[PDB]
């Protein structure tokens, strides 16, 4: 078995190897990459997502989110308070302000320590989940706006034609902005490109050990657990590396820098934070190996997680028994 310790793998494709997205994903899995839940891909040196970022300040962040924490430093929840619209130029200036900017630090490790010690005492503002793309239409390789769609994957593998579309999303981050512990909708893959700015640190649990993280989360967030059998789909719960180590949960960590891709694999729980002002683009995708994960994916039926138009069809076809109760939650 390849990669039996489930370490995060890093790949350096040539420009020749960068032409066929599906085939490269299948190559990474042949080497065991999926066992970690997360992989890094450094694009060939010849490749670029676009020519410059010089004219992005007029993108609108219609609903910036203030991420307010409750709990203790290593075990907390976050809620998202909606704020007034601002442009990316306005947001970048705010991120750079004395109130919100990255503190002095020695290296990524010292910054990680400061994040876990101090996150709960501040409320950073995240421009998340904005439909759109920063890839130039002429970028032909690994353009997250030109990928094969999950509806077309399901049709190719299973023969059924369904409604829905699949488009990318932009994320504008600042120091301390946080993504809570989750897997993707329907336990899909994700791919994330860091277009610009400061790094993003990731934590991940190997798919084969996901249930260990779920059991710890039920212990640590006991009222949330009683309210919903799939509450990590609410994307609100944080657990520190120290706490994970204390409870014997297998995990790994890595820092993504500007110009790098990350891939998350089906049922790979992940969480993380931004080091400073940055912009990432991400999209879900599928391969033939995902189908069985989609069939087994948990669902939120309490009504909090409230998800896309296109996830309807996935549930209807892959989970027809759940269909009914899940759409009661989504209506
Ligand atoms: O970048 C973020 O805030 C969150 N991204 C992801 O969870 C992802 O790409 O799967
Ligand atoms: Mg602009
Ligand atoms: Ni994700
Ligand atoms: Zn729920």
């Amino acid at each position: 078995a390849q990669n039996p310790n489930c370490n995060i793998m890093i790949f350096h494709p040539t420009k020749e190897e960068f032409n066929d997205f599906d085939k490269y994903i299948a190559y990474m899995e042949s080497q065991g990459a999926h066992r970690a839940g997360l992989a890094k891909i450094i694009p060939p040196k010849e490749w670029k997502a676009r020519e410059t970022y010089d004219n992005i300040s007029e993108i609108l962040i219609a609903t910036p989110l203030q991420q307010v924490a409750s709990g203790r430093a290593g075990v907390f929840t976050q809620y998202h308070k909606k704020k007034k619209a601002m442009t990316v130029g306005e947001y970048r200036h705010l991120a750079n302000s004395k109130k919100y900017q990255t503190p002095p630090h020695q290296n990524f490790e010292d910054l990680e320590r400061k994040y876990w010690k101090n996150r709960i005492y501040n409320s950073p503002i995240y421009g998340a989940d904005i439909s759109g793309s920063l890839f130039d239409e002429n970028t032909k390789q690994w353009n997250l706006g030109h990928l094969g769609t999950i509806q077309d994957l399901l049709e190719k593998e299973c023969g059924v034609v369904i409604e829905g579309v699949n488009t990318p999303y932009l994320y504008f981050g600042m120091w301390k902005t946080t993504f809570a512990w989750h897997t993707e909708d329907m336990d899909l893959y994700s791919i994330n490109y860091l277009h610009l700015g400061e790094p993003k640190t990731w934590y991940v649990v190997p798919p084969e050990h996901g249930q260990r993280l779920e059991r710890l989360a039920r212990e640590l967030f006991p009222g949330s657990s009683r309210g919903c059998g799939a509450f990590l789909r609410h994307k609100v719960a944080l657990i520190s590396p120290t706490v994970l180590k204390e409870n014997g949960i297998p995990f790994n960590r890595i820092t993504q820098e500007a110009g790098e891709f990350m891939v998350t694999f089906p049922y790979g729980y992940h969480a993380g934070f931004n080091h400073g002002f940055n912009c990432a683009e991400a999209i879900n995708f599928a391969t033939p190996r995902w189908i069985d994960y989609g069939k087994m994916a948990s669902q939120c039926s309490c009504g909090e997680a409230r998800v896309t138009f296109s996830m309807d069809a996935f549930v209807r076809i892959l989970q027809p028994e759940r269909y009914d109760l899940w759409k009661r939650g989504q209506d």
